[PDB]
């Protein structure tokens, strides 16, 4: 009987914001974990909509406060053999990918190890081997990287060179709210050094599909999957799915669509839940009422022009709070 678990980030201030001279209508209180906003304008100076969230982290916070406050625990249950699922929901521009990955500081100031800008991929992958080499256990680590676009499936760390040969997707027929990824490469990470290589592929082939298809970043949801094989005989499996979806500012935004359909229905307790009516849903339904802990990374803008996409954000976020899983 464990409740879906929901914070919410904002972040500064952009360049284009502060030319613009932008107005904040967001007040973000971490210690009450509320997110404030005025909504009325030059009409109504003092409506507000409130809402109280698990934890709210305001401009200020620093990457690292993202990952011990929220991956660290998260992780834990990974390694006692939990399946675990965070995603990035918000619109454009407000930090989904910033959140999820991170950036490297310019100019090669830093080890990618010590980058004060990386984000929980990154931290996740090197921390993994940190804990449990030299911790008395033996393990494998594999990861794949799928991106789902149009309804299709494209495999972002496969041998293949060209990036367009797509995967298809199967009811798994040994685990009742699971898919099989027919064609999916799983890569073996035998140690920290080989991280940041295999990051520069995936990169690299994401960098060519944005070239082929319109508006690819912004359109693409993303999911970085790596799974701990321990052996303490007591053998114990982890999985953890890193999810990165398209701007919630919305053929092509079906699974998008769907998501919150599928939702609305979960907190609604109606009877059928449409599940099978996107392959976002249908990837992420242990995660979404199932038997896997799920944690959302709700972000948003402060400025006053993203008002209302500010707002769907929030109440979409704040309403999964009400769904349930039962982990292993
Ligand atoms: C240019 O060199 N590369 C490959 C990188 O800088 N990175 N690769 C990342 C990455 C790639 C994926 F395909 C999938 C998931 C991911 F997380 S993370 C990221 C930043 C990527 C841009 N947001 C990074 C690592 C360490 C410190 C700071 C940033
Ligand atoms: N929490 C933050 N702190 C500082 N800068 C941020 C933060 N979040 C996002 N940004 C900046 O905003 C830009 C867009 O963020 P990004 O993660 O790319 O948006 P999206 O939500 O579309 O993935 C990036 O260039 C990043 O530098
Ligand atoms: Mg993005």
């Amino acid at each position: 009987g464990k409740n879906i678990q929901v914070v919410v980030r904002c972040r500064p201030f952009n360049l284009a914001e502060r030319k613009a001279s932008a107005h904040s209508i967001v007040e973000c209180d971490p210690v009450r974990k509320e997110v404030s906003v005025r909504t009325g304008g030059l009409a109504d100076k003092s409506s507000r909509k409130t809402y109280t969230f698990d934890m709210v982290f305001g401009a200020s916070t620093k990457q690292i406060d993202v990952y011990r406050s929220v991956v660290c625990p998260i992780l834990d249950e990974v390694i006692m053999g939990y399946n675990c699922t965070i995603f990035a929901y918000g619109q454009t521009g407000t930090g989904k990918t910033f959140t999820m990955e991170g950036e490297r500081s310019p100019n090669e100031e830093y080890t990618w190890e010590e980058d004060p800008l990386a984000g929980i991929i990154p931290r996740t992958l090197h921390q993994i081997f940190e804990k449990l080499t030299d911790n008395g256990t033996e393990f494998s680590v594999k990861v794949s990287l799928l991106e789902i676009y149009n309804e299709e499936l494209f495999d972002l760390l496969n041998p293949s060179s060209d990036v367009s040969e797509r995967l298809q997707m199967f009811d798994d027929p040994r685990n009742k709210r699971g898919v099989i990824i027919k064609g999916l490469e799983e890569i073996t990470v035998h140690n920290k050094d080989e991280v940041y290589q295999i990051l520069e592929k995936g990169a690299a082939k994401r960098t060519t599909a944005a070239t082929l298809m319109n508006a690819y970043s912004s359109r693409s949801h993303s999911v970085f999957s790596v799974t701990i094989h321990m052996k303490e005989e007591l053998v114990k499996i982890g999985k953890l799915n890193l999810v990165d979806l398209a701007g919630s500012e919305n053929n092509i935004n079906q699974s998008l669509l769907t998501l919150g359909r599928v939702i609305t229905a979960l907190v609604e307790r109606t009877p059928h839940v449409p599940y099978r009516e996107s392959k976002l849903t249908r990837i992420l339904q242990d995660s979404l009422g199932g038997r896997t802990r799920t944690s959302i990374i709700a972000t948003i803008s402060p400025a006053s022009l993203n008002l209302e996409e500010t707002l769907s954000t929030l109440e979409y976020a704040h309403r999964a709070k009400n769904i349930l899983n039962k982990p292993e």
